[PDB]
């Protein structure tokens, strides 16, 4: 049923055409890798999700690509236990939707909930709760994959095969393909947050107030970060932070139902943007992140610089902003502990989303932001990424290696392919 599609990822940057596979049949699956396989490998497979990373890992040009998104069942939910079991085309806004009147919330959200499962576990995703939850691989208790031999293999985060369940966490579709998986949730009693709002001056204040121990006192924490303009007005930032609210913590009105789903302006923004033990919902607490694919001639850079190296972080922005490149929409926050998977992008640090229009130099820029990051011991992520060279990604990864090992014990054939692995050589 395979039929010719020309593919990009969000960003609609470096198209190659792919035979896509779209079946709710799993065994049809099974048997599309295992004719790859009698191929001998030729150009590959690879899964794709919902489309949501920007970059080239979700694509295959000349080769097979498998969308996964029919696979959408949900097999259980159970309170007492916390786990649900799903297939890996089901979508988190999906997940958040049946799972709530279970009081259960999905342990890790990103800016956007049309994400699949499969690709939130492959891109080992990480949300506003990072540096109290860590990411979503952290919440994987067992995940059923497709590999290159036909088998699909029961994988635990310990005991037998633990490599290879922490090589496909944050493994971008390389060690095959996720068809099932059991995540354990979040227990909550409503579906509301309670927020503070603070506003920083600076960029000085912005690090002081992430590094004053407040953050200890928020499960949640995330920033809109001013990158435009000159110091010390440079990395001014709206901040906002919370947890989720008990039933009593909600107004009467809303007690019935707990689990339901210019300079002027800026005056304004600075005032209203101070509150604290605010009842919000899921889209009030993270907007405006609700207002295809997105908008052609923007390039998304995302990077993370170990806490430690302050700094150097400080540097970085003050170049960003001295660059004649200019983001309006930022995003900023303090990541916690890593996990263990070794392509794994969260480390503990300084984390930030910036947003470029595509303009004469910024490729250039990029690749000399990307080797002050690699200096100062920092790393890009993959989800966002489609330029950046197989030298400088191997540095950023120090623990590389010992994925590709774990990748040529479980595909030695190359029968999972695409376009970001051809070229970051991770193939
Ligand atoms: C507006 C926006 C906001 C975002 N915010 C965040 C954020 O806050 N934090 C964050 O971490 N990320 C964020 N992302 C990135 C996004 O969460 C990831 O790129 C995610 O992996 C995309 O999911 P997908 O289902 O679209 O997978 P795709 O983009 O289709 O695929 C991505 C990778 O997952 C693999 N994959 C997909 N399904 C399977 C499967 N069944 N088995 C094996 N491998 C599979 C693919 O091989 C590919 O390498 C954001 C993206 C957008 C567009
Ligand atoms: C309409 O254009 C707005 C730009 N959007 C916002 C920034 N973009 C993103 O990919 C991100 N969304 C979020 C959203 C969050 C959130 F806080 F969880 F919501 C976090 C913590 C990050 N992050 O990397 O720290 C990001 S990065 C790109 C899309």
């Amino acid at each position: 049923t395979t039929t010719a599609t020309r593919l990009t990822g969000w960003g609609r940057t470096a198209p190659s055409v792919a035979n896509v596979l779209r079946t709710p049949d799993a065994e049809m699956i099974v048997k599309a890798v295992a004719r790859v396989a009698e191929s001998g490998g030729g150009r590959g497979a690879i899964a794709r999700g919902l489309g949501r990373s920007y970059g080239d890992n979700a694509q295959n040009g000349g080769g097979l690509v498998i969308d996964m998104t029919p696979l959408n069942t949900i097999h259980s939910i159970d309170a007492d236990t916390k786990l649900v079991d799903i297939d890996a085309g089901v979508n988190l806004d999906q997940l958040m939707k049946a799972a709530l009147p279970f009081g259960l919330w999905v342990p890790v959200l990103p800016g956007t909930r049309q994400v699949t499962v499969g690709g939130a576990i492959a891109c080992d995703i990480h949300g506003k709760n990072h540096h109290s939850a860590g990411s979503f691989g952290n919440h994987v208790r067992s995940m059923d994959l497709l590999t290159a031999d036909g088998e699909i293999r029961h994988l635990t985060p310990t005991g037998e095969d633990a490599e290879l369940f922490w090589a496909t966490v944050g493994g971008n579709g390389l060690t095959g393909i996720i068809m099932r998986a059991t995540i354990e949730m979040t227990p909550t009693s409503t579906a509301y947050f309670i927020a503070d709002g603070d506003v920083t001056a600076s960029l000085d204040e912005t690090i002081a107030l992430h590094s004053d121990g407040s953050e200890a006192r928020y499960t949640y924490s995330s920033a809109w970060f001013d990158a435009i303009s000159a110091p010390p007005k440079l990395g001014r930032a709206a901040v906002s932070r919370g947890r989720l609210a008990t039933v009593e913590q909600l107004p009467a009105k809303l007690r019935s139902e707990p689990l339901k789903f210019g300079p002027i302006g800026e005056l304004w923004y600075r005032k209203s943007g101070t509150y604290r033990g605010k009842v919000q919902n899921l889209t009030q607490f993270y907007h405006p992140l609700d207002m295809a694919y997105g908008p052609a001639g923007f390039l998304q850079y995302q990077f993370v610089i170990p806490t430690e190296a302050v700094d150097e972080f400080k540097k970085i922005i003050g170049v960003i902003q001295a660059s004649g490149h200019y983001s309006f929409l930022n995003v900023f926050k303090l990541f916690g502990p890593r996990n263990q998977a070794p392509l794994s992008f969260p480390i503990p640090g300084w984390n930030i989303c910036v947003d470029f229009p595509i303009k004469d130099g910024l490729g250039k820029f990029v690749s000399e932001l990307d080797r002050r990051v690699l200096e100062f011991g920092g790393r890009l992520y993959t989800a966002k990424d489609s330029r950046t060279t197989a030298e400088t990604f191997h540095a950023m990864y120090p623990r590389v290696d010992e994925w590709i090992s774990v990748r040529r014990k479980v595909d030695p054939l190359r029968v999972f392919a695409s376009d970001m692995a051809r070229r970051l050589e991770l193939l």
